[PDB]
């Protein structure tokens, strides 16, 4: 169970990526070409440090990863030669991103298997080569392809038509891609205080709330309820952390206009507060929403 970022499948004499040292030798320095997207590797000290040479201890030494390029592999078993010849930052950067996207998608599937009970090593590595790396090879991309496709597969499932998966791994995996790439509107909530001192101001009070709920946008439903007299609650479901509250405030100013224009007043109580994806965990220890009532005078 070593390969993982591509079930083992690299070209010949053209692999530029970042590896981690493994065994250092005086006549060569063995390294680890990622125990997932490739395998181990052997570098040539006679072609790694020109001029004098001691032990390339300033390059790779048990705990020092670096970016090198393969020079020749062996088909008699599967070996890989390594040399740096002074690589450029453009290459070390192309690899840093290749694993950045290949690692996010790699972990994204690791969690999908973690919930569907896929900790049999070969299993997660099987899904890896049966989905993320299948698309990467679909457009001939070293991880970069599967990632972009994993981000567009949320609205363009026309490419996931050849994905013969189970209804549990197809819906859970897709649910994970969106939960990690395209979310579904954010939960926002701000507090406001509308008041129209006057028996004829009640028309601005009701027209005001409707104005705040009407300033919203398509696919962004807003809910404003009253929990007390000088206080209200305005929530909704609008993507974007700032734009969402941007509509909440736009409503707080609109009502401020639909209430002050008729001799009224407006007062925020907790400003616009957006909800994140991790807040869903602390929302279970809070609870108690309507039980916060304090008026206990039923009778005289």
């Amino acid at each position: 169970m070593s390969c993982r970022f591509y079930q083992h499948k690299f070209p010949e004499v053209e692999d530029v990526v970042m590896v981690n040292v493994r065994s250092i030798q005086e006549m060569g320095a063995y390294v680890s070409l990622l125990e997932y997207n490739n395998i181990e590797g052997m570098i040539h000290l006679s072609e790694l440090s020109r001029r004098r040479i001691r032990s390339i201890n300033k390059l790779i030494r048990i705990g020092r990863n670096e970016c090198v390029k393969v020079i020749r592999v062996d088909k008699e078993k599967g070996y890989i030669d390594l040399s740096k010849r002074r690589v450029s930052p453009e290459e070390a950067i192309k690899c840093e991103d290749k694993f950045t996207k290949s690692k996010t998608v790699y972990s994204i599937l690791r969690h999908v298997a973690e919930v569907l009970e896929y900790t049999k090593d070969e299993q997660l590595e099987s899904l890896f080569q049966r989905t993320a790396w299948v698309f990467d090879d679909k457009y001939k991309r070293p991880g970069y392809g599967a990632y972009d496709a994993f981000k567009h597969a949320v609205s363009d499932p026309s490419i996931l038509d050849s994905l013969d998966l189970n209804e549990d791994e197809r819906e859970v995996l897709i649910n994970n891609i969106n939960r990690r790439l395209t979310p579904q509107a954010v939960k926002i909530r701000a507090d406001i205080e509308v008041a129209c001192y006057g028996y004829e101001g009640i028309d601005a009070v009701k027209e005001a709330l409707r104005a705040g709920l009407n300033c919203s946008t398509e696919n962004m439903p807003i809910k404003i309820n009253l929990i007390a007299p000088p206080r209200y609650v305005m929530t909704t479901t609008t993507l974007e952390r700032t734009e969402g509250l941007s509509v909440l405030s736009q409503a707080m100013a609109v009502i401020k206009e639909k209430i002050e224009e008729k001799r009224g007043v407006f007062n925020v109580q907790m400003e616009p507060k957006v909800v994140t994806d991790t807040d869903e965990t602390e929302l279970a220890r809070q609870m108690e929403r309507l039980e916060r009532e304090n008026a206990e005078v039923d009778g005289d």
